[PDB]
């Protein structure tokens, strides 16, 4: 895994990779799909559905499992669809190594009152325009992760990317270019390789 080369000295690579992505089970993992992942990858070294779906189908127990995505949106409708689709796909918050909470009440708490989650996660940020009544200030998320089987010793590629969007569109006042209606959605692409019992050590 990463560059760690010869030729030009012992670390040269293309690729470009080393610690690229955020995985919190690295300690081998990463190293599992290592030479797989070094291998269909872009030239930042995540995961090409193009090419690495391929690479997929060399990974250490099984394939491409998981192509799925999450469709969050507020608006001054009801937060009777809102949290409703929030919760549902409350799942695919990471739920790789899920945490002890990370659910809803952890997370749904300020969906009872403006659920700007605190700016919740890292993400990158490619944020407002100039507009003022049509923009977008969304922050970018995606960074690719990797998770461990204890039982039977398993593991799991994944490969995220979250956007949050949050618009600059500007008037709030005798009539809304709807500058304070917001949407959150994105795509995870997650290779399974695993017996997968739970969240947690797949097995």
């Amino acid at each position: 895994m990463s560059i760690e080369i010869y030729p030009d000295d012992g670390n040269t690579l293309p690729y470009q990779v080393f610690l690229n992505l955020e995985n919190e089970h690295y300690y081998a993992q990463a190293i599992q799909l290592a030479q797989l992942f070094a291998h269909e990858v872009d030239d930042n070294g995540q995961l090409d559905l193009a090419k690495a779906l391929k690479k997929a189908q060399a990974q250490p127990d099984l394939a491409i499992i998981a192509t799925n995505n999450m469709t969050l949106k507020k608006s001054f409708s009801t937060l009777s669809a809102l949290t409703t689709t929030l919760s549902e796909q409350l799942k695919i918050e990471g739920v790789l190594g899920i945490s002890q909470d990370t659910y809803i009440q952890n997370i749904l708490s300020h969906a009872f009152c403006d659920l700007e989650t605190q700016k919740d996660k890292p993400w990158f940020h490619i944020n407002a325009q100039p507009d003022a009544g049509h923009s977008v200030t969304s922050y970018s998320y995606s960074l690719f992760i990797v998770s461990q089987g204890e039982e039977t010793g398993a593991m799991m590629a994944a490969g995220p990317l979250i956007i949050t969007v949050t618009p600059n569109t500007a008037i709030s006042d005798i009539f809304n270019t709807k500058d304070w209606r917001l949407t959150l959605q994105k795509e995870e692409i997650t290779i399974g390789v695993k017996g997968f019992q739970v969240v947690t050590p797949l097995g």
